[PDB]
């Protein structure tokens, strides 16, 4: 089956920044990506998230606000998954700490869902800071696990024809059992969602 | 099965460097590690591999092991930490390059069964990327859909020692072709008993 996903070699030429491949799990296909965001990147990112600071316009986790810096991002994520930032949820940023989990799941909807009529055909997870220890990305049915490590990412997609490969991907983060855990999450849709 | 590798959470403190866990597959164990090597290590080992000038000492495939000197030595005992087996198992520093238009077919680094070399034979293995490939260069597991990608200073360490025997075969491994530029590995080879 192709994928949406079509970068062949080693790295991945965006306007702004070259990607670097990493590793590759075949089908369904998982991808380790490095140097996706820059440490003050992902420093910005976090810092955005906890602040309250907003723009003005006229008249768990949380995504953030379009500004020139996470427009900046989506641009170069969208090189890196083959689909127009249009397609993309927006920056979600995620963070976990000591004694917590994110439970295992897929990314997608059930076809009797109502989300399914647009529904999410591929994942890219950023690493925005170091875990002194757990916090993986694991996906339990292919005994696979992405560590954090600032700066890199996993990407993955679920938008095959045998809907066997995308049951696949089912994933979680894994305990944090030292230090805490922050991620950026684009979602893409297989049609706009704005 | 309960793996050699033994190192939980996502660094590796070894004497002199910090080890990056970056990812798993977790039977056979596979893991991609970050920031074995500093740039300047991995030039120095593909230096050494082109020189023929070497120590003589008294008494007398593909790649050439590299002469036991003080880089080779720091190396594997930082490899001894990350790999949890003494460095006297391992074979030493084999450098290996292979170009544009090459590439290494698939094959199992333990020998097989019963055989002669097997009498100690090799249990894990790592793969160091002393440069960056222009493109191509993957080191592929077949059987497992699986590949890792060449990056200067990034390493994949992989076992073989399960006692189910087809754990093992499942690490069939090869180097896929370069399409541009050229590459450069060095690999350690561990065995299940003292080996120098
Ligand atoms: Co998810
Ligand atoms: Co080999």
């Amino acid at each position: 089956e192709q994928t949406i996903f079509d970068h062949k070699g080693n790295v991945i030429k965006t306007e702004d920044r070259e990607i670097q491949i990493i590793s590759k799990f075949e089908e369904p296909l998982i991808v380790v990506l490095g140097n996706v965001l820059s440490d003050e990147e992902c420093d910005e990112l976090i810092e955005l998230s906890k602040s309250k600071l907003a723009r003005s316009k006229v008249g768990s986790g949380a995504f953030l606000d379009d500004n020139e810096l996470t427009a900046k991002i989506e641009k170069r994520i969208s090189s890196i998954m083959n689909v127009p930032a249009s397609h993309g949820e927006g920056l979600h940023i995620l963070n976990y700490e000591v004694d917590q989990q994110y439970k295992a799941h897929y990314d997608y909807f059930a076809e009797h869902s109502r989300s399914a009529a647009n529904n999410r055909i591929s994942t890219l997870v950023m690493y925005l800071n170091d875990v002194e220890e757990g916090g993986e990305t694991f996906f339990p049915k292919l005994n696979l696990s992405v560590h954090p490590r600032k700066g890199m990412a996993v990407y993955f997609e679920y938008f095959y024809q045998d809907q066997s490969l995308n049951e696949l991907t089912l994933h979680g983060g894994a305990p944090v059992t030292k230090g805490e855990k922050w991620i950026a999450t684009q979602w893409v849709r297989r049609g706009t969602y704005k």
